[PDB]
C-alpha cells in the first residue's frame, strides 16, 4: 500500500528525491516485501538494486526432508532456489504479469542447476533484483506499474504460489544426480551416459535439447551397467566408462562432439528436461584444448614439450602469445594442477602435433630435432601412476590403439563397442609428473599495472580494471553469474595485498571443496584458489570487495578450476617457483 | 567564435535547445568548420554525430599524382584518408589536445589500410565524429571545452598541420604495396613474402609488430624472388609460392602459425611500421576452419563428404548445429562459390577427418566413411581449378606426394625441403562444379523479424532479434568492416522486393570487384553478394537503408567474400536451387 502512494507523492517532482527510497523498505502486498538495496544516478544507470522477500508457503519437510531450515542438505536447498527462479521467470511466458514494463532484471537460469546469490532460502524466500526506474521528472506511475502490477503477481502466482508436487520432483531429479555422480569412481567409472538420454541441442547456438527426431542415447552392452537412486528410489541403466583411456571413432556426421559436450557438462545437473540429464562424469573433469595466443606463466609443460627456440624453458613456461600445441600442454599442466582427473579432448580443437607422430614427418625431420612428446606416450603413465583418465574423440587416427581402454565407434548416433576389433587391428600392425607442484602466484608483479573496477562481461570475459580476460575458450562456463563470481575473486586477491598466504593456507585447510551444486596433485596455486572459492561460498557467493562492481544477486556458483584458469591467464600475471 | 556564444546563453537552459544545433553549421576556427548531423535525445546517448571540416594543405601534384582530385588512383585517396585520420589520432598522445574530454568518438584504424567512411577526401577534408554533448541542464562550458579545447587544436596542428613527406612516404608504401599483389597470380605466385618482415605481433591480444627480439623473416633461395616497386623504386626480395600446393611442417613453437596469420591478412596493406608489409597473397584468399555450429542452407559439401545419416542430402546441405568436417567442408564451398583463389589451413583449426585417414581406421570400419579427404581432392582443385592450397601441417607427411613445395620451419627459421620430402614419400609409397545453383531467399530468410541492424564490436552481427557469430570469419578486421556488413544487410533487408534480382544482375555485370584498398566460379548467391559491395562501394560506404542502426562515418571496406560469410551463416537462411 504505502510505497504507491509514497510515489504519488513524489510522482511530478525532481530525481534526487529517489535517494530517499534506499534502506527504506516498503511492503507492497501481504505476502510481499520489497526492500531497496541501491537507488541509482538516473533513469539510464543500469538497475536501482533491491532486495524482493516473500514467506516460503511449501512444506520444507516434504521437499527439503526436515523441519529446521539449517538441517537441509544444501543440494536441495539448491534445487529450491533454481526451482524459485524458474518459477518466477516463467511468469512471463504465461502472460502472468497484468503489465510487463521490463525494467526488472533478474538473472535468468541456464539449463544447469547450480546454486546462485539470486535466491536464497532464509529463516522466507529472498529474491535479488534490479529495475530501471522511470523524462528528468519523476514518473511514479512507471514504478507503481512495475511492482504492483509486474512482480506482485508474478510473486504471489508463480512463487508464493508454488507448485510444490513440480517442486519436489525438481529437487529429488536434482538430487539423484549429484549423487549419482557422487557415485562414480566408487563405483568403477569415470563417467557413465544414461540410456534414452536425448543429448543432442536444439540448435548450435542452443542449449535446450532437440526438439525434433532426436535419437535417444543407447549404450553397448558390453559396456552397460546400472544404478539405484536414493530419493527416487528409480533405478537406471547405462554406459559406464572405466578409468583410462576411452576412445571415441568414427568418421562423418555421427555424433561424436555431441556425446563429448554432453560429457564436459557432465559435472553438472541440469533441469529435468535438459536431456542430458543423468550423464555424468568425474567432478572435476576439463575440456582440453589448445588455445592460442593465450598468455601462460609458470607453468612446466615439460612433460609434453621438450625444446623451445633459444634455450627457452620449458620447465616454466612464459609467453604471451602461445601456440597450439604449447597452450594445449599449459591448459593439461594447467589442468592437473587444479587437479583434474579426467581430461576431455575433441580431436578438431587439439593440436595435432601434440596427439601423434606421423612415420613420414619423423623421417623427413628426426624427431629428435622436434621438441614434442605426444599424449599418446603421456596418457598410459598418467592414468597408471596417476589415476587421471581421457576421453577423447578420434578423427581418422588408430595411432592410440595400444593405449585404448575402451574404443567406441559412433554411427548415426548409434555406438558400437570396438575396442576388442580395434586393439587387434593394432596388434597384427606391431611416471614424468611431479604433483607437488612448485608455484606461487606473486600479486606484485600481478597487479602493479592496474589503475579500480572488476566486472564480468557477459559469459566471455572479464573487465579486470583496464585489463581483459579471456575466457571464450575456458569452455566448461556455462552462465554469466558464473563469470561474475570469478570477478568477485579476482576482485578479492587484488583487494587484500595478507591474502595469498592467508587463502593458500585457507585451501590446504580443506578436505573436499564446493561442487557448484553446493554439495562438499596440489600447489599454492591450487591451494591457494581453492581458498578463495571456499571462502567465496562461506559469504553466500557474495564477497562485496571494493573493487567489485557487480549487482548484488547475479552471482552463480562455479568450480574452483575455472577460478583457476581466469587467474591462469590473465596476461599481466607473474608467478614464482 | 559564434558557437560557444551561443552555448552559454544555452547553459541553463534545458537539454532540448540543443535541437537547434541540428544542421546549423558553425566555424569555431579559420582552418576549421564543424556540422551537426544529429543531436542526441539525451545526455547518455551514444553521441550527437558531426562532421568535422577543414582544408587540405598539402600538394596534392606530390602524393597524388593530380591536380585534381577525380582522377587521383583511389589507392592514394584511401592512404591520403587513412593517413590523415591516422595522424589525428596520434594527436591524442602527443599532447596536442589543451583538454580531454573523452567524449569525441572517431573511428580507431587498424594496422590495416581501409577505406573508411571516416575520413573523405573531397570539393577538403571530412572527418565524422560522434559527441557527447554533457547534470542534463546544458554544460555549455563543457561543450566550449570539447572544441575550442580539444577538436581544434587536434585539427589545426596535426589534420591542418599535416606532415607531407610522411604522407607521401605513407602513401608511397601503400600503393607500391598494393601494386606488389597485383603483380602476384601474373609473376606465377599466389603468395609472397618479403625478406627481412617482422611477422609476429607484440602479444596475443595485440596486432602491433614484435617489438623486443623479432626475428626477421628469410627465403630460402630455392623459393627466392624479386619484384619491383613503381612508387618507391625500391627493389624488393623474399619467398614466392607457385600455385599448386605448398606444406609448412614443423614441430613445435616454430612460427607456423606466425607465418599464416601473415599470409591471411596478406590480402590488406598495412601501415609501414606493421612489419608484415609486402607479405602479399592472392586477394581472394580464404583462411578455411573447421566452425562448428555453424549454420549450413544449400551448401553442396559432395565433394569431401558424399554421406550422412537419413538419406540427408549432401548435395544440397542445411544445418542449424554443424560438424567439424561438416562446417568446415561448408566453408571449403562457401569461399568456391565466392571465388576464392588460394585456401589457407592450420591444421589445427582444420577437422582433422577432412584431412587424411589412418590405415587403422579405414580397417577397423571400412569407408564404404562418408568423407572423402582433401588430399584427394587437392590436386584435382589445383590442376583442373587453379585453386590453390597453402597449409600448416602438424605431423602427417601424407600429403607429400600431393605437395608442391614443403617448407620445414625450426625456430623460425624456413627452409625448403621438398625434394627430401617428396622422395620420403617415394619410398614409403573434377569433381567440382563452378556452375553452382544458389539462389537467395528474401521470404523464408527475412520472415521473423519485427527493425535495426547493427554491428557488434568485431565479433557479431545484431540482425533485430537475431545475432550473426563472424567470431571465426578470422579474416574481418575492424570495427568498421563488420558495420559495413551490417548496412548490407539492412539493405538486403529494406529493399527487399526487387534488391535480390537486381543485385545479381549488377553483380553479373561485373568483371572486377573493389579490393578493401580501393583499387579494382560463379553462381546468384555470389553474383548477388558482388552487387552489394559493388553499390555499398558506389555509396562510399554510406548505404542508409533505413533498419540501420548507425553513426555516420564508423564503416569500413571489406571484401565480397566477407558479406558471402556473414549472410552465409544467418540462422534464418534460406535458399533455393
Ligand atoms: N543422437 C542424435 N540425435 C539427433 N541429432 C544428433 C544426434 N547426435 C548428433 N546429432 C546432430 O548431428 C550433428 C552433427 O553431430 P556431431 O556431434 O557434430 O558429430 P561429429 O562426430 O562431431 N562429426 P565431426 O566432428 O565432424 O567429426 C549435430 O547437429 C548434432 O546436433
Ligand atoms: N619471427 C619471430 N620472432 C619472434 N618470435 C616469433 C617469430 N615467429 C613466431 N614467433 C613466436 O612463435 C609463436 C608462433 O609460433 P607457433 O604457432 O607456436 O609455431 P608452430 O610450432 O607451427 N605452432 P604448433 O605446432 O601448433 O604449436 C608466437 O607466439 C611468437 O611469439
Ligand atoms: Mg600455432
Ligand atoms: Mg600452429
Ligand atoms: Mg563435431
Amino acid at each position: 500500500s504505502p510505497l504507491m502512494d509514497f510515489f504519488h507523492s513524489v510522482e511530478g517532482r525532481n530525481y534526487g528525491e529517489l535517494r530517499s527510497l534506499t534502506n527504506e523498505t516498503y511492503q507492497i502486498s501481504e505476502n510481499v516485501r520489497c526492500t531497496f538495496l541501491s537507488i541509482q544516478s538516473d533513469p539510464f544507470a543500469p538497475g536501482s538494486q533491491v532486495r524482493l522477500v516473500c514467506p516460503c508457503t511449501f512444506s520444507l519437510e516434504k521437499v527439503l526432508q526436515t523441519t529446521d531450515l539449517a538441517a537441509a542438505n544444501p543440494c536441495r536447498r539448491v534445487a529450491a532456489e533454481d526451482f524459485i527462479l524458474r518459477s518466477f521467470h516463467a511468469g512471463y511466458r504465461n502472460g502472468i504479469p497484468r503489465r510487463t514494463s521490463g525494467a526488472v532484471q533478474v538473472l535468468r537460469p541456464s539449463q544447469h542447476v547450480l546454486e546462485r546469490s539470486t535466491v536464497g532460502l532464509v529463516k522466507e524466500i529472498e529474491i535479488f533484483a534490479r529495475v530501471k526506474l522511470p523524462g528528468r521528472r519523476i514518473d511514479g506511475h512507471g514504478a507503481i506499474d512495475i511492482f504492483y502490477n509486474e512482480l506482485v503477481p508474478l510473486l504471489e502466482q508463480c512463487v508464493v504460489g508454488l507448485n510444490e508436487e513440480d517442486l519436489h520432483q525438481h529437487v529429488i531429479c536434482v538430487h539423484d544426480q549429484e549423487e549419482l555422480r557422487s557415485n562414480l569412481l566408487g563405483a568403477g567409472y569415470v563417467a557413465f551416459v544414461a540410456n534414452g538420454a536425448i543429448l543432442p541441442r536444439d540448435a548450435g547456438n542452443s542449449d535446450k535439447p532437440l526438439r525434433d527426431n532426436a535419437v535417444p542415447f543407447q549404450s553397448p552392452k558390453s559396456l552397460e551397467c546400472s544404478f539405484t537412486l536414493p530419493h527416487s528410489g528409480k533405478t537406471i541403466t547405462g554406459m559406464g566408462l572405466p578409468p583410462g583411456l576411452t576412445l571415441i571413432a568414427g568418421g562423418g556426421f555421427h555424433g561424436k562432439s555431441t556425446l563429448l559436450r554432453a560429457l564436459e557438462v557432465g559435472i553438472y545437473n541440469h533441469v529435468p528436461d535438459d536431456g542430458r540429464t543423468y550423464v555424468v562424469v568425474d567432478p572435476t573433469a576439463v575440456k582440453i584444448r589448445a588455445e592460442d595466443r593465450r598468455s601462460v606463466h609458470g607453468v612446466d609443460i615439460s612433460p609434453f614439450i621438450n625444446n623451445l627456440p633459444f634455450g627457452k624453458t620449458t620447465n616454466f613456461f612464459v609467453t604471451a602469445d602461445a601456440s597450439g600445441s604449447t597452450s594445449q600442454a599449459a591448459n593439461i599442466m594447467e589442468a592437473l594442477e587444479l587437479g583434474s582427473q579426467l581430461l576431455l579432448l575433441d580431436e578438431d580443437t587439439c593440436a595435432t602435433n601434440l596427439m601423434y607422430r606421423d612415420a613420414l614427418m619423423q623421417m623427413l625431420v628426426p624427431r629428435a630435432q622436434e621438441p614434442i612428446t605426444p599424449f599418446v606416450e603421456r596418457v598410459a603413465d598418467l592414468s597408471q601412476n596417476h589415476g587421471v583418465s581421457s576421453i577423447m574423440v578420434i578423427g581418422g587416427s588408430g595411432q592410440y590403439f595400444p593405449q585404448a581402454r575402451v574404443v567406441l565407434v559412433m554411427n548415426a548416433y548409434q555406438i558400437s563397442d570396438c575396442t576388442k576389433e580395434a586393439k587387434e587391428i593394432a596388434s597384427n600392425s606391431s611416471s614424468v609428473f611431479i604433483p607437488d607442484v612448485n608455484r606461487c602466484f606473486d600479486p606484485d608483479g600481478s597487479f602493479t599495472t592496474v589503475r579500480t573496477k572488476v566486472s564480468g562481461i557477459g559469459t566471455e570475459s572479464i573487465r579486470f580494471s583496464e585489463e581483459t580476460i579471456d575466457l571464450s575458450m575456458v569452455e566448461q562456463i556455462v552462465e554469466e553469474g558464473q563469470v561474475n563470481a570469478i570477478a568477485q575473486c579476482l576482485a578479492l586477491l587484488y583487494d587484500g595485498e595478507r591474502i595469498v598466504p592467508e587463502m593458500t593456507t585457507k585451501g590446504g585447510a580443506l578436505t573436499q571443496l564446493p561442487s557448484p551444486g553446493g554439495v562438499c596433485f596440489n600447489s599454492n596455486f591450487s591451494s591457494m584458489i581453492a581458498g578463495c572459492c571456499s571462502h567465496q561460498h562461506d559469504k553466500r557467493l557474495e564477497l562485496r570487495t571494493p573493487s567489485c562492481y557487480l549487482p548484488r544477486g547475479f552471482t552463480s556458483a562455479t568450480r574452483h578450476i575455472e577460478i583457476g584458469a581466469a587467474l591462469n591467464r590473465l596476461r599481466t600475471l607473474r608467478t614464482v617457483t
